[PDB]
């Protein structure tokens, strides 16, 4: 039981040795597609790749590439797309995937600017006047709107196909305070975070998987997967004790590699779902005090 493990690596203080066992363990998949030169202006690190089995295709006949993971959890029933941060090259790929494959909403986890570096492009509009079209994949997206909180926005977008004139609206939720190879403020800005997210409906099985993607998709959005599957799956039991984390963990490791980077955050996703395991069983109040924690106002 997830509690009890929890206060027995903690006061053996093993969450590194308890990480490096999964990493040790992770399954190990092939990514020849990814290592092709040709896509080698596709991926924004070199030693962070979809393997094959489980990557995203562009419905192009072209170049089908996109560094994307679909993490299909089976038991769960809730699919979700990792992702890296859209390239300078790459943001019509990125914006034709969540078109094809019918996604609602758009997690990102991180800021186009980290440490002085850009971890990703600026593929969303800034500014409603100033819509953008991707020539390449003959998208045009516009910003709709935006609720801005202390550390948290969530933007309506509009996507549009060129082609067809059909448009659709995407919600796109960013949480600007998590640090890189870092974890959130608290379980409680965490949760008030996912939360909302579910809330918008995003992640219904009505619609494609949600698009969750940080800089390189797997530190921040690893656990931020981790944490959501872990509370779906005792959401769907009312059972916490049931819920083995590292087993799921690495279950969702056979999709895409890497997910959650350091013991830290591994030992953070335990947090929150101790934590959000309370609301699951039925506390209606520990939503509202997340959402004073977390200080949005
Ligand atoms: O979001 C965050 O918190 C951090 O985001 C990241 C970065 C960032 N920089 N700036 N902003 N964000 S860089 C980065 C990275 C790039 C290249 C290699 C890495 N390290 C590797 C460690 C070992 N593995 S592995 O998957 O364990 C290898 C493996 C594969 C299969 C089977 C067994 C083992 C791959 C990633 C890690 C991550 Br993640």
């Amino acid at each position: 039981e997830m509690e009890k493990e929890f206060e027995q690596i903690d006061k053996s203080g093993s969450w590194a040795a308890i990480y490096q066992d999964i990493r040790h363990e992770a399954s190990d998949f092939p990514c020849r597609v990814a290592k092709l030169p040709k896509n080698k202006n596709r991926n924004r690190y070199r030693d962070v790749s979809p393997f094959d089995h489980s990557r995203i295709k562009l419905h192009q006949e072209d170049n089908d590439y996109i560094n994307a993971s679909l993490i299909k959890m089976e038991e769960a029933q809730r699919s979700y797309i990792l992702t890296q941060g859209p390239l300078p090259n790459t943001c019509g790929h990125f914006w034709e995937m969540v078109w094809e494959q019918k996604s609602r909403g758009v997690v990102m986890l991180n800021r186009v600017m980290e440490k002085g570096s850009l971890k990703c492009a600026q593929y969303w509009p800034q500014k409603e006047e100033k819509e953008m079209i991707f020539e390449d994949t003959n998208l045009k997206l516009t910003l709709i709107s935006e609720d801005i909180k202390s550390y948290y926005t969530v933007r309506q977008l509009e996507l549009e196909n060129l082609t067809t004139q059909e448009t659709r609206e995407i919600l796109h939720f960013h949480y600007t305070t998590w640090p890189d190879f870092g974890v959130p403020e608290s379980p409680a800005s965490f949760l008030n975070f996912l939360f909302k997210v579910r809330e918008s409906g995003s992640l219904s099985p009505e619609h494609g998987p949600v698009v969750v993607h940080c800089s390189a998709g797997i530190g921040r959005s690893g656990t931020f997967c981790l944490a959501d599957t872990c509370l779906l799956l005792m959401d769907k039991r009312k059972d916490p004790s049931s819920v083995d984390i590292k087993k799921v963990l690495l279950d969702m490791r056979k999709f895409r590699m890497g997910l959650i980077q350091t013991a830290d955050q591994l030992r953070f996703s335990y947090l929150a779902v101790i934590e959000g395991a309370k609301f699951i069983m039925g506390d209606s109040s520990v939503q509202d005090q997340w959402k004073e924690l977390s200080h949005e106002d």
